[PDB]
């Protein structure tokens, strides 16, 4: 429930629905005109954000030290409003909690929201036949329009959905120091 009532809250001032010629994806604004999507999303030089295009100004594919997929690719908007600064919900290292809610806003999936339960630090997996880390795991069947989706629990931003089969489904860990 607590989650839950964070997650509604968290959606509503930071989120927003974009379109990439690779797809429809929910995306989560951290601060500035700084967002995240799930590196498959490819922004390419404009996106669409609640139907508007917006110019992207610099887009950053996350690697860990050792060239190692993270997942996660940062994005600039070209744009005058700011994203309201939610950093501060980020952690520092991978989080592990017993009830967690992932948040999805799309047209496929308007304002829907599933409860996943436990997460774990998952850590490495071929994803998608790609090598991935710092992989979240929770146990829920997910689908397909799902990634980019926000894992949360109560006062936390977790990860971001991206990938999934069968009933495991993982988020990329959205650790506070992407943003410095
Ligand atoms: C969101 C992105 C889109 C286009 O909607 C999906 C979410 C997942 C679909 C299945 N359930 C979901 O939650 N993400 C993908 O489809 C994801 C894409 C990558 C990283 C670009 N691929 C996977 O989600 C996932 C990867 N592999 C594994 O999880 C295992 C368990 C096999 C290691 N699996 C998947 O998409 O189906 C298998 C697969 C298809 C194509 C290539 C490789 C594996």
């Amino acid at each position: 429930g607590p989650a839950f009532e964070f997650a509604v809250a968290m959606m509503k001032r930071n989120s927003s629905t974009v379109k990439t010629e690779y797809g429809e994806f929910t995306m989560l604004g951290i601060y500035d005109r700084w967002a995240v999507l799930p590196r498959h999303a490819k922004p390419g030089p404009t996106i669409l954000m609640n139907d508007q295009e917006v110019g992207v100004l610099d887009a950053k594919e996350l690697v860990d030290k050792d060239g190692t997929n993270l997942e996660l690719t940062l994005l600039k908007l070209n744009r005058n409003e700011k994203f309201r600064d939610i950093r501060g919900f980020l952690a520092k290292e991978e989080v592990e909690v017993n009830e967690a809610v992932l948040a999805i806003n799309t047209s496929k999936f308007p304002n829907m929201y599933i409860p996943v339960g436990q997460v774990t630090e998952y850590g490495f997996l071929n994803l998608g036949g790609t090598p991935t880390k710092r992989m979240l795991m929770y146990n829920f069947p997910t689908r397909a329009g799902q990634c980019g989706g926000v894992l949360m629990s109560t006062g936390k931003v977790l990860g971001i959905h991206v990938g999934g089969n069968g009933h495991q489904g993982f988020s990329a860990a959205l650790l506070k120091h992407y943003f410095n």
